[PDB]
This record gives C-alpha cells, structure tokens and sequence, in this order.
C-alpha cells in the first residue's frame, strides 16, 4: 500500500535513487546519510550507460543528468609509440556518457526531497552494534519500519548484520592494484584532447583512462599494482615513469602539478565483495555496492546498482507491492546477474594485466566489429550487450561464451580448409 | 622467554594443543573457553600422520593413540550389499579413529599439567585490540585483560577473526555448502563389533553419503551427509525407514532398527561451512589457527590434522627464529596459508567429486589404478591420499605433485593409447 514505512541507509547514488523510486510509490521513505549534506558541504566522474539511464528514466531524472554529462562516442587509445587510435562505441546511435559523481548525487538528493512523502536525514550514521545516531553521537534514536534498504555502499553496515545471519554466503577480496586520480587541464581554455572519447593508455601491468568533464578538462584515473606505487616514492621516479610508459601525458597534464596531485594521497584500494542472498524475510534488502562491490574495469558499478533499483521496482509492479514476494524474487532474479557483471569486471581486470598493449586492444575490438557486421545480430559484442542493452548480465555472459565457441569452431574449419586447399593447389 | 604473556581464545582441539606447545616454552599461557569444562559437564574423527607428529612434539602421541582404533582399510558398502576393502597404502600406513571428546579432555588435562598454564572455563570473549574484553562465569562481568599475544583458536565461527576481518588488506570468504550432516550410531551386536572394526566404512551414493568410524566400545559412529533439501523430505519415522530401506539397505539391521529413529530425530542436520581468509595474523600481536583460519568441508579427514599441523609449524618457526613473534607471525602466514588453502581446496574438490562421479565402483578403480602405478614407480607416483595422510609433504606441494602425476599419466597413456592404437 501507500502508508507502509521504509528506511534507506545511505544517501549515496543508489540510496538516493531508490528513495525516489519508493517515494514515487507513495511509501513513507526516510533516508539516513552518514556524511553532511554535499549540496551545502570516491571517483570524480563516471561512465553512464544504458542500464543506469533506463533506471533514471523511470523516475524522470534521465534528462536532467544527461544534460550535465559529456558524450563519449568512441574509445581513443594512446599507444606507447604515441599513435592515437580511435574505435567507436557500437553503432552511431550508441554512446556512453561521462557524468560527475557529485552533480549526480546532488540532483538525486534534491529529487528525493521533491517528494513531500520523503525525507533525508543528513549526519545520521548506523552504528556498528541497529541504532541510527542523530547529529550528536550516542543519541541512540533509531525508529522502526516495514523495510530497511541497505544502500550503505561497499563497506556496508547493513550487510554486516546479514553476514551473521544463517546460510549467508559472502566474500571480500582486495585486489593487488590500486587507483589514483590525476587531472588533465584545458590547454588555452579548450579541451587538451578529443573530448567525445574515453581516453585509454593501456600498458600491461599499468593502465590509465580519462573521462571528460564540462569545464574543459579530463580526470584520469591510474591503475597499477601497489607494488609499482611503492617504487615511485620520489618526483624523479614519477617523471621517469611517465616518460617511460605514458610519453604524451606529461605535456597534457601539468608537468609540475602532476607531482602535487600524485603525492596528494595514496593509491586507493579496490575491493570486491560478493554475497548471497540479498534479502532477509521481507524486513531487509541490500542494493548496489552493499550487495555487490565490483572492481572498476567495466563502467558498470553505478549502472548496475541503478538497475537493481529498477528491477526491484518492476517486481513491485509485477507483484502488487508484496514485499514477502519481491524480496526473495529480487535475490532470485538479480543475484545471478549482479554476480555475472562482478565476474566480467574481474576477468577484465585480469585480462588487463596479462595482455593489452597499444595493439591487442585494437585487434580484439576490430575483430568483434568484423564479426557483428559479418553475422548481425547472431554476434553482438559483449561490450555492446552490457553497455547499450538491458539483456540480463549472465545471459550476456552466456551469449558471449556461445558466440566465442562458434567463432573458435568456425575459424577452425576455415583454417583446416586453407590447410588442405593450399596443399592440393601445391601438388596439382 | 618467560616474561611474555599469551592468551589462547578457545579450549578446543587446537586451542588446547597450542596452549601445550606454548607452555612448553615457558610463556604465561591462559586459555579462555566459553563452554564449561567438558571433563565434568564428529563425536569421533580420523587421526593421521600430521596430527600425530604435532601431538608427538608435545609428548601426547602415545596417550591419544592408546584410546584410538586403527583403521587399516576403507571398506565400501555398494547398494547391492557387496563389501569391498580398499587398503590404506602399505602395512605400516594406517589412519586411526579417536573420540573428539577424549581428545579434547586429555589435551585440557595436558594444558593444566604445566604450572605456567591455566585454562579458564565459562569465559567467552566480546571484543579485542592490538587489551581485550572477556566474560566471567557471571554474564555481564566484562573485565578487561592484557597480553603480548592473542591466539584465535575459537573455531569456525571465530570472534577473534571477526575483528581481523575489519582491518585493511584482509581477504575473507565464507560459503555454506548445500549439504548438512547427521550422526547415527551402529551399536554392538551380541557384545561384538557389528562390522569389520578396523575399517573406514563407506556407503557412497550420489546425492548422499555415509561413513562410519569404530569406537572402543564395540560400536561405530556414522556420519550421514545429504542435501538439506533431502533431509526436509523425511519428517516421520516411516519416511526415514523408507529412505533407509532404499538408499542404505544393510544399515537398518546394522543400526538399531529404532536407534536410527532416536538418533536421527535427536537434533537437526548440521550445516557445514567453508571459510578461507588471508593473512593469518595482525602485526606481531595476534594470530589465527585451526578453523579460526581454515574451516574446510569434512571430506578429506584433515581439518583437525591441519590445525594440529599449524601448531607444530608455528613451533618450528619459534625455534628457527628464537621466539620472535614479529618474525614468526608473518612467517606463519607466509609459510602456512598456501598449505592450509590447498587442503581446503582438495577437500571441496573431493566434496564435489562425491556429488557426481562416485557411486559404488569408481572409488575401487581409481584406488587400484593409483596403486598399480605407485607399485610401478615407488618415488615418482606417491598417491594423493598417502601424501596427505601419511607424510608432511606440504599440502600445496602434494597438490602440485598430484596434478603433475595426473598429467604425466594422461599424457603417457594418451601416447600409448593414441599412437600404438
Ligand atoms: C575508481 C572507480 C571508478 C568507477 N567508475 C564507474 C563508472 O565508470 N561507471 C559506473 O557505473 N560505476 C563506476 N564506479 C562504481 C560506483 O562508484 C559505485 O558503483 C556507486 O557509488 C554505488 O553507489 P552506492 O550508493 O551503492 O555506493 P556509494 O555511492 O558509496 O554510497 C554509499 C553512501 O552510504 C553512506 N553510508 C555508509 N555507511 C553508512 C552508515 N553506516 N550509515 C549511514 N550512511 C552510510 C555513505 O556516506 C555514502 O553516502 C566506479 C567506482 C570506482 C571506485
Ligand atoms: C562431520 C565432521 C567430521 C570431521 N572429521 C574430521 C576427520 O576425520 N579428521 C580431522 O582431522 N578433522 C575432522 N574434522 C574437523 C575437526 O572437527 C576440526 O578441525 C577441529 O574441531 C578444529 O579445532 P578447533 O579447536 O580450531 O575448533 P573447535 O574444536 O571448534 O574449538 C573451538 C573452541 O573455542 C570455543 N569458543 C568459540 N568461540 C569462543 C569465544 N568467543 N570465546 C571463548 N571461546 C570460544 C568453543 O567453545 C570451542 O570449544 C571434522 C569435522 C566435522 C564437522
Ligand atoms: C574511473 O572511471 C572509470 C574507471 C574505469 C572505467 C570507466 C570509468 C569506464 N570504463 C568503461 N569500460 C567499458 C568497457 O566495456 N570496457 C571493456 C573497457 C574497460 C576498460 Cl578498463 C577500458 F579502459 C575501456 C573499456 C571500453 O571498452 O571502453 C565501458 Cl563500455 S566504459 C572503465
Ligand atoms: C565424520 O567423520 C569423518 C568425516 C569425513 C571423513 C572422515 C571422517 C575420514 N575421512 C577421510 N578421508 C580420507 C581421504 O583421504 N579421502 C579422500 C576420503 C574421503 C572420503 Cl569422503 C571418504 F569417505 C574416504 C576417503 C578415504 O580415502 O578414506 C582419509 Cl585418509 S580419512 C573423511
Ligand atoms: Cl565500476
Ligand atoms: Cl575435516
């Protein structure tokens, strides 16, 4: 019905979105957010794709977010040699777009407040032992409800309770790599690079990507194993490194501001958490990074959490607001998918260490483009499937494996027919 | 050295043993056991080389080995009623059935045999720090206590570990497997053992499995593994009987025809939990051992044995490096984690293998095949189970050698097979 009450832990990206979706069903939705309100007081800007956008669309916020974003119509690949090679995101109608973390969060907290049947209680934490604190600490004044939604991010308190509950599978892995942000400013008030591209500098042990902001700049994030981060404790090491591996960056970024920004704070650890199931007896449910913290190697963390919100809302339609049905159906329907994108993201991260240089990224993608054009749509590349559709993640993995099977089997018969065809036309 | 104090959290198998090892180098060791003294207030399990070697190091091999029953072979009960004995490797090589409780008691007694050791029954732990908060005999008596070392030996659902889990660069995972387990008893028959008393008795089915281990009174304790789903479908005696008649037919006459009913409905199927974590320590002040650090699924007879080995390998290090905990704690994690992960893995592999590829017959063929090739080459083929059960070859090295063999044979017999035919 309308006048059941729900509390959302976390006023983050997913927390705020879910609040809107719920408010939009006339729930009494109270949001509790640890930090102080960001509109007065981890990444900087993220890649927003179809799944996130479809979820934004259901609350009528797609347009507002889309407008403050910069499109990325292509990948732009910065070879070691220096060669700049571009490859499009799918067809001409399909483009991911770069948006800012903060702008995204802010418009969302304001969208929460636009529903009079929704409030957002800033400066309220959830303590380690189910009490929500007020402004002044040790003011234990929690208050009960028909639903508690954990959107408290990757280091979720709500999940920490659920972990002690029974038949709850859970896993948390810090990967060897860490990430650090570095800005490319405008060169004479204009973007220093082609601004409707995702920029990549793919090496083997290291990786840099850069995404465009509106103020004509880019924010780059740098992935390398904490190992190498150890080996560059001095400014000469950093410079030496950038000169060796990232030749064209130094002019683009500030050659001396590079050094202020690198040593500003330490390479950030990336965490992977899986768990199952996502719910508990129609009283509690996890969502987004609280349910699934993935390594950031597919541009899907926020998108998938946004999609969680949506898939819930679809089930609330499909089962007339029965929480006792929706909560188990969410776990059943969605866990397979959220696990799959987790795996994909991890795999990508592994691939990224073994073999991507300037050259293989191009071959691998242009091969995929070759085969889509060859046999559309019986081959849709993976990156298209995740980025520009709502095909379920695990189905996308399936299709992706099957396809890979028929490319390998297909290539084999042609290799063999070459291999007998050459011999026959060599003997006679 | 004698100046330093250590707290062992848990007075179970690993706690009690570790407390001995530690007491035996004059630490002030205090064991804190949340249960009451079991000597005044897996019923039984499979002891082997690794555990025995640890026990030996502390002068308790003999005592424990006396109250155990040698198991010189596996004995496989096929659905037909056929009974095939597969030996353990060699005549010297045999595993032995012992009681969890006797084992625990003798060790609690050994702990107290040291004047510099104490065990504190009815004391639980709340919270700790690298200064800890233990609960008195009376609940809500949270006195603080301090030490130079805190040893998590508090089992699979470990409090100490729950603290380490919050720290940075700490990988952890728990997974409840889908089967639970239940103990049943095969009593004595006319005062004698109802089956060959020096075997590990197996009844392998696919969804199910039962094993049985001989006690000293002339009985066996069975542990039955089946999926919680299946357990759900047997609420009434008639159903249990009808099930048993299908799947384990020679059991209804072996077991108390209605002892089965007493024991089966005594309490519910127990869950099995795999937990893995890394690393096993927190900077020279806190270490995990046994199931605090590695709760493996009970399908290789090795959980107690590995955790016993932990205590020994810690000791080996404390010897190597003159009792420096700053060195021994990192070296513990560095040396032991790969091994303890390997045995966990082996176990789960086994647990899955049992769910498809073993009915009655493959167990016989796999083992006899294996034994042909060891006999053929006594130092290049040592079978897996021999390496774990009867040696201290490191677990991960045993997995290495095991895969290696598997390949040189797959290779060498795809060669004989494909080339000459
Ligand atoms: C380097 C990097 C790059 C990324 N790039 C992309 C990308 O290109 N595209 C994409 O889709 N995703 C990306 N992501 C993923 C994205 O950051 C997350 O998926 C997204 O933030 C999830 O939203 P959330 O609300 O679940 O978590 P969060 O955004 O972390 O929100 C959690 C909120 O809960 C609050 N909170 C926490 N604990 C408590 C408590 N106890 N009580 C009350 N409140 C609490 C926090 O203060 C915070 O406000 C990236 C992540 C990283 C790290
Ligand atoms: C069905 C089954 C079969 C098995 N078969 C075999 C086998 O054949 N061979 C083999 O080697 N191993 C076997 N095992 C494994 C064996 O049971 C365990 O390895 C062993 O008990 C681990 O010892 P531990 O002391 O670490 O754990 P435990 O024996 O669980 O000891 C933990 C102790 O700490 C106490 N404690 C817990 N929390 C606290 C707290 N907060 N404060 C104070 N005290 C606390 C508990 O009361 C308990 O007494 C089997 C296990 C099962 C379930
Ligand atoms: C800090 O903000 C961040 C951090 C990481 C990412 C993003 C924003 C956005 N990124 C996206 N990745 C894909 C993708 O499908 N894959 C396989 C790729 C993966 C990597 Cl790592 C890459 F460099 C390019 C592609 C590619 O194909 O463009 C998208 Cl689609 S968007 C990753
Ligand atoms: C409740 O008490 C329990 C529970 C499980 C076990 C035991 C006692 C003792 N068990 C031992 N397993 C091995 C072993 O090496 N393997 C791989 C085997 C694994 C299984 Cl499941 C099996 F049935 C036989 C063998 C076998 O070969 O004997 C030993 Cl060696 S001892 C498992
Ligand atoms: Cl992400
Ligand atoms: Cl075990």
């Amino acid at each position: 019905t309308e006048g059941k009450r729900v509390v959302v832990i976390g006023g983050g990206l997913v927390g705020a979105l879910n609040a809107c979706f719920l408010a939009k069903r006339n729930f009494q939705v109270d949001v509790y957010e640890a930090r102080e309100d960001i509109r007065v007081a981890r990444s900087i800007n993220l890649a927003l794709s179809y799944r996130g956008r479809q979820a934004l669309k259901a609350v009528g916020l797609e347009d507002q977010i889309v407008s403050k974003g910069v499109p990325m119509k292509a990948r732009m690949i910065h070879s070691l040699s220096g060669k700049k090679s571009a490859i499009p995101y799918g067809n001409k109608s399909q483009y991911i777009l770069s948006i800012s973390r903060e702008k995204l969060n802010k418009d969302l907290l304001t969208a929460v407040e636009s529903y009079p049947n929704a409030k957002v209680h800033f400066g309220h934490k959830l303590s380690k032992c189910i009490l929500t604190m007020l402004g002044p600490n040790k003011v234990p004044r929690d208050i009960t409800c028909d639903l508690i939604v954990g959107c408290d991010g990757a280091y979720s308190t709500v999940r920490a309770h659920l972990m002690k509950k029974p038949r709850f599978d859970y896993s948390q892995q810090y990967i060897p790599h860490g990430y650090m942000e570095l800005t490319i400013p405008p060169k004479n008030g204009e973007y220093a690079m082609e601004p409707n591209c995702l920029h990549i500098w793919p090496r083997n042990a290291f990786m840099m990507i850069a995404l465009p902001n509106m103020d004509k700049s880019f924010t780059c994030t740098l992935f390398m194993s904490f190992e190498e981060f150890e080996k560059l404790p001095t400014h000469s090491d950093v410079l030496d490194f950038f000169q060796k591996n990232f030749p064209d960056a130094i002019p683009l970024m500030g050659e001396q501001a590079l050094m202020r920004d690198f040593f500003l704070l330490p390479a950030q650890p990336m965490i992977s958490v899986k768990c199952s199931p996502f719910h508990l007896k129609s009283r509690c449910v996890l969502m987004g990074d609280a349910a699934h913290a993935i390594v950031p190697f597919f541009g899907q963390g926020m998108n998938a959490g946004f999609e969680d919100c949506l898939v819930f809302d679809e089930l609330m339609d499909k089962f007339n607001n029965d929480l006792s049905v929706c909560l188990p159906e969410f776990s059943r329907f969605r866990i397979p998918d959220d696990h799959a994108i987790s795996d994909l993201s991890m795999y990508n991260y592994i691939e990224m260490r073994a073999h991507v240089n300037s050259r293989w990224f191009l071959f691998q993608r242009l091969l995929d483009k070759f085969l889509h054009a060859l046999m559309p749509s019986t081959f849709i590349p993976l990156y298209t499937m995740v980025a520009f559709t709502r095909i379920r993640y695990h189905e996308a993995v399936l299709r992706w494996h099957w396809q890979k099977k028929v490319i390998n089997r297909g290539l084999f018969v042609l290799g063999s027919l070459v291999a007998i065809g050459s011999a026959y036309i060599l003997v006679h």
